[PDB]
DNA sequence: GATGGTCCTAC
DNA sequence: GTAG
DNA sequence: GTCCTAC
């Protein structure tokens, strides 16, 4: 399925997006050209374009796009009225509480999305210098992270904010593979998973202070870019 | 996988469970008889007991239980402090709306779990009549329902209360099969799918008026459990 | 559409 | 952990 | 069982 220079492609691709990235991107695809069926799809175009040349080059772009920071907006999703009828006459909030209720509802949903795209930034922040491989821009079904190790065998990794994080038919995206999962958070008793994290040095080097210092770097900066779109719309 | 007298021990089997579900199950087992990759491993057991008597006894109860009315309690779940952090700091909600916020959110969780679990319900007293089966305690693995089509061909169906109900990893589990998805609401425009209900007979029987009827009648019934 | 992110219920 |  | 983002 992969051409038989993807590598040559990779690196070339690599070099003209950013060459900081190029050894990263390059292993990525070598990854994929050992296990074509892990790649997966481009968003818009059919599977069978999947190893080619064009493929390997807009790959490229998305690993690098996935890693750019994101400042998303408020969500702009129309609200299911059902949940409100449920909240008032099962749950009995008061009708007086269901638009706020709606309202932080919304912006709790958008705060999770939030927070588990800057949990898998603030992994990769810290592994990456001991050999692992953030799979930024999608190119890897089911795989955060990857890793060769000592007997020079592939390693899989998947990071999630919870341990309720997935349901029955998301977690099976894993049968009959070797990628394992970590999560973050517990929901039914108190504390955090990080020391269980796999690998000596990602245990030694993360921590949920470390994450919630990375968390407040992020918002240090969007108010930063805040301020100054602020001023210039109003100076 | 499934035993040659598979039909038969299901009807058995729910006959001393529920005799007026003996049908319906009886149906299922013989769709899973046609379609034995379809069918859930239980809970306790092995793989390889799928398909076996035992298998069809217990699926007996686990099909009736599917049934049961949930009267789940409010979330008690821990919060993710960083959720609040973010909500104050990112999206502006000021810091004594925290705790409410952390309330409300848990509690619309629990209400969107309940909508689902009604949306399910509403459909299967619509559908059942007209021949499709609800199949109750998931038995059948990514399915809610089946129905033998006008053309004798077994079709089965999964139902979402929205179009981005799954993500790519919940979605795939349909992949190389015939099960179809449908969904009720829409996230980012107005108005609902009803109409899109698969089978003349869903579309027909149907709608956002019907299903708000359902629901009204649930919840006064359940506070007048509560009044009594 | 597809590719990702997210939480809760019962067993 | 696993069926939703 | 559930909702949101970006392409
Ligand atoms: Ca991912
Ligand atoms: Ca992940
Ligand atoms: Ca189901
Ligand atoms: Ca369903
Ligand atoms: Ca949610």
């Amino acid at each position: 399925k992969f051409i038989q220079n993807a590598a040559e492609i990779a690196k070339k691709a690599m070099d003209s997006v950013d060459p900081s990235l190029s050894e990263k991107f390059t292993i990525v695809i070598r990854f994929l050209t050992d296990n074509p069926d892990a790649a997966s799809a481009l968003k818009g175009k059919e599977r069978s374009i999947v190893g080619t040349e064009e493929y390997i080059i807009a790959s490229a772009t998305n690993f690098k796009k996935g890693r750019d920071p994101r400042t998303p907006l408020p969500p702009s999703t129309i609200p299911d009225e059902m949940v409100s009828v449920i909240l008032n006459k099962y749950f009995e909030v008061p009708s007086e509480e269901l638009e706020k209720a709606e309202e932080w509802h919304r912006l709790s949903m958008g705060a999770e999305n939030i927070v588990g795209d800057l949990l898998e930034r603030y992994i990769a922040e810290v592994i990456e210098p001991h050999g692992w491989i953030w799979c930024s821009g999608s190119m890897v079904r089911a795989v955060d992270f990857i890793y060769c190790d000592s007997e020079n065998v592939w390693q899989s990794l998947q990071v999630k904010n919870r341990d309720n994080t997935e349901n029955s038919s998301s977690a099976a995206i894993r049968h009959g593979t070797p990628i394992k999962k970590w999560f973050r958070t517990f929901s039914k008793k108190r504390g955090d998973n990080w020391d269980k994290f796999p690998s000596l040095e990602g245990k030694e080097n993360l921590s949920e202070k470390g994450f919630k210092l990375y968390v407040e770097k992020y918002l240090s900066a969007l108010r930063a870019i805040k301020a100054l779109e602020h001023h210039h719309h109003h100076h």
